[PDB]
């Protein structure tokens, strides 16, 4: 024995509804440009005991600590003091730190 049919479709849809935003560009997220000049505040500086290098400092970090610290309070004293940090004036101040 054999025989048999069915078949059905019906219906569409559609939602052209979108929900798009546009109207911030961090315009109260502040903090954009703060007023700073430091990245690394409150230092120390390790020093020789003896020798050529007694008082001198042991490490890059304390090189430019001491650079600063003396800089700092001798321009306290004297505001028309120059002030430079860059490799070679390590290299030439201390020459052990080359």
């Amino acid at each position: 024995m054999r025989g048999s049919h069915h078949h059905h479709h019906h219906g569409s849809v559609s939602f052209g509804a979108p929900s798009p935003l546009s109207s911030e560009s961090e315009d109260e997220i502040n903090y954009m440009t703060p007023p700073e000049q430091e990245a690394q505040p409150g230092a120390l500086a390790a020093l020789h005991a003896e020798g050529p290098l007694a008082g001198l400092p042991v490490t890059r970090s304390d090189a430019r600590v001491l650079i600063f610290n003396e800089w700092e309070e001798r321009k306290k004293s004297e505001p028309w003091l120059r002030l430079d940090m860059s490799d070679k004036a390590i290299f030439r101040r201390y020459p052990h730190l080359r």
